[PDB]
């Protein structure tokens, strides 16, 4: 565990991390993908061998040593707003038991479903909170990664507000 577990923000890309390992926003088919999972793939390709997992699951696959944990969250083009969020919340719970697994002081972690599977609506709080629900638990740094300047503060604050 860490000495003193904490949330942390960064905005930059997730394949520069400081952490001692990556949670990947999968495809359930473990393809290339766009956005984070395309950078997961160019920078770990390794872990992608045997990485499809469904939605709500999370599959972790070795880079080397290094832990690649494919969390697949849902679509919400297909999802109703309320399956959607059940499976969201779920991949985020199949998250914290990897970390768990693993033994790893530090993870680094996308918010799932806020890109391309958000069904084009805001996501941050919902994503967020789930995050927390699943992470609050384990004792790993955890080191959220965003792209947006706007998400970074807004992310920040929330962390900041549980103190
Ligand atoms: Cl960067
Ligand atoms: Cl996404
Ligand atoms: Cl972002």
């Amino acid at each position: 565990g860490a000495m003193a577990p904490s949330y942390r923000v960064k905005r930059m890309d997730i394949a520069k991390n400081d952490e001692e390992c990556v949670v990947n926003a999968a495809n359930p088919r473990g393809l290339p993908g766009d956005g984070v999972c395309k950078a997961v793939y160019k920078k770990w390709p390794e872990s992608f061998k045997n990485s499809a997992t469904p939605v709500g699951t999370a599959k972790t696959v070795m880079c080397g040593t290094y832990p690649v944990i494919h969390a697949v969250g849902p679509n919400f083009s297909n999802y109703t707003e309320s399956e959607g969020d059940r499976e969201l919340a779920a991949a985020y719970r199949e998250v914290a038991k990897e970390v768990t697994r693993l033994g790893v002081n530090s993870v680094a972690i996308p918010l799932l479903s806020t890109g391309v599977y958000s069904g084009g609506k805001d996501r941050l709080t919902q994503s967020l909170n789930h995050l927390f629900t699943a992470m609050d638990s384990t004792d790993a740094d955890v080191v959220i990664y965003c792209r947006d300047k706007e998400w970074e503060k807004k992310i920040s604050e929330a962390i900041q507000m549980r103190t």
